[PDB]
């Protein structure tokens, strides 16, 4: 006799497990345990992702309640689960929106130095390169202090919390704790430094001196800026170095991309569809007793939603372990979330991707991995999955 089924099923994240596609078509919703020993429902056909992320009695700001059943130990504050509504109470949401946009004066051509910079520095050392730690990383790095106003000097000690800040635990992580009240500290200095005028803090820092925000407490200003900065820094270095893969994997499409360039945005578009960055389900407690398949989830239990479950369903995307550039509805894929939560660094992540990919193949076109891709170290216990390194020959 066996157990329920244990989630996650892999921290491989260059191939998905063959478990996915039976489950989805026999019990594509089904019960399972998670690494605290708790209960859960795991939700993996495209139609069911979409309805749970939709109704909005699937909370995510309950997952935090007492008591719940957990997916993992938090990491942060019980309230910053509530983050963004958090944001959108203070009146701040307009604010945050408009610095994290991609079309901000100078970022792209930021970006695109940055990312030609470091594929020279590696050029110059010669192979073998590390692309995750002295590529991809770096340069999500770069591009979140240079959006948030903050030295560029400043950047990799913020970087060193997030090896910790986003681990899918069992229990509570004493370091978590350290890392976070230290962050938040150097957050608050900035919003006293005169020296920072731009970016988000910038605005933030004016916003606070305003009469309209005087009621808006020093804590949520500090919370934005660090939880901006590990959100995206882990979301976009992540995907980028698992986009990077499954490029290196398919050398017709690397060299169909490097012919013709205008190509990538369709490119990037499908490689975020099957990206397996996401290491575990998103989480969301029923607020209520809701029909979901053949189940009738109850009050108070906890449903995760697998991304990729919905990414390679077949009946909404045919072929779909296939990268194809015409696919006729090519940004329908939930790898930013979907209803209230929707990732609001969207177009940001999509930059990042597209500029560092366009660097990438006009600097490296003959990019390879340097050691057999059952070699790669994959990160566990993690809520993104990641190789250690990524070694490549070029
Ligand atoms: C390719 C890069 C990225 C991917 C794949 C990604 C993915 C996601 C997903 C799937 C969610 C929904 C989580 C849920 O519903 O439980 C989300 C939310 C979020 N993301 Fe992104 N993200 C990326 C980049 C960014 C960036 C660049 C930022 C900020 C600079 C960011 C900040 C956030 C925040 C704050 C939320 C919470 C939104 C809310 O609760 O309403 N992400 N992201
Ligand atoms: O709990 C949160 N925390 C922060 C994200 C976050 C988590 C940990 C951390 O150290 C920093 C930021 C938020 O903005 N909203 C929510 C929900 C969330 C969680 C993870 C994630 O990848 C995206 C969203």
């Amino acid at each position: 006799a066996t157990v329920l089924l244990e989630v996650p099923f892999s921290a491989r994240g260059d191939r998905i497990p063959d478990a996915v596609a039976e489950l989805r078509t026999r019990e594509p919703i089904r019960k399972v345990r998670t690494i605290t020993g708790a209960e859960a429902w795991l939700v993996s056909s495209y139609a069911l992702c979409t309805q749970v992320l939709e109704d909005r009695r699937f909370s995510m700001k309950e997952t935090a309640a007492a008591g719940a059943p957990r997916l993992n130990a938090l990491t942060v504050p019980p309230e910053v689960v509530n983050n963004m509504g958090n944001i959108a109470d203070a009146g701040l949401r307009k604010a945050v929106m408009k610095a994290i946009t991609p079309k901000a004066p100078g970022l792209e051509q930021f970006l695109r130095d940055t990312a030609n910079s470091l594929l020279d520095n590696l050029i110059t050392e010669g192979a073998p390169a590390d692309l995750r730690n002295d590529f991809a990383d770096p340069l999500a790095t770069a591009l979140h202090c240079k959006v948030l106003g903050i030295p560029q000097e400043d950047g990799p000690k913020l970087f060193r919390s997030l090896s910790i800040a986003f681990m899918s635990s069992a229990d509570p992580i004493p370091a978590a704790k350290i890392n976070w009240d230290r962050d938040i500290e150097y957050m608050a200095g900035i919003l006293e430094n005169p020296n920072i005028t731009t970016g988000l803090m910038g605005e933030l820092s004016r916003l606070r001196k305003d009469p309209a925000y005087s009621h808006v407490s020093d804590e949520l200003f500090a919370t934005i800026g660090v939880t901006f900065f590990g959100a995206g820094v882990i979301s976009t270095g992540s995907f980028l170095t698992t986009a990077l893969i499954s490029l290196i994997q398919r050398p017709q499409l690397r060299n169909l991309l490097h012919e013709k360039p205008e190509l990538i945005p369709a490119g990037v578009e499908e490689l975020l569809r099957i990206n397996l960055s996401f290491a575990d389900g998103l989480p969301r407690l029923a607020t209520a007793d809701i029909q979901v398949g053949d189940v009738l989830v109850r009050k108070g239990e906890l449903v995760l939603v697998l991304l990729e479950g919905a990414n390679f369903d077949p009946e909404h995307f045919p072929n779909p372990g296939s990268i194809e550039l015409d696919r006729p509805n090519p940004t329908s894929h939930l790898a930013f979330g979907r209803g209230q939560h929707f990732c609001p660094g969207s177009a940001l992540g999509r930059r990042h991707a597209q500029i560092g990919i366009e660097a990438l193949l006009k600097k490296m076109p003959g990019v390879d991995l340097a050691v057999p891709i059952d070699q790669l170290v994959w990160r566990t216990r993690f809520q993104r999955r990641i190789p250690e390194r990524l070694p490549v020959l070029w």
